[PDB]
């Protein structure tokens, strides 16, 4: 993952040091570029399940979107 995944994705719960490198190698270097990506499209990386991917994806929009008000 040349890319590099931002903090926010390393220390966003759900997603392991090395699904960090698997979202950034994906273009996905900050975790608000993963509220952009979509289960069906994190459903081809390894490790993640289609719940999974509803949720890291919820979780990376809940932080970048609602932020922590929400």
């Amino acid at each position: 993952g040349d890319n590099k995944p931002a903090d926010d994705l390393l220390n966003l719960e759900g997603v392991d040091r090395d699904l960090a490198f698997k979202l950034a190698a994906r273009g996905v270097c900050t975790l608000e570029d993963l509220a952009e990506q979509g289960i069906d499209d994190l459903a081809d990386i390894e490790g993640l399940t289609d719940e999974k991917a509803g949720a890291l994806i919820m979780a990376a929009r809940n932080i970048c979107w609602f932020g922590d008000e929400a």
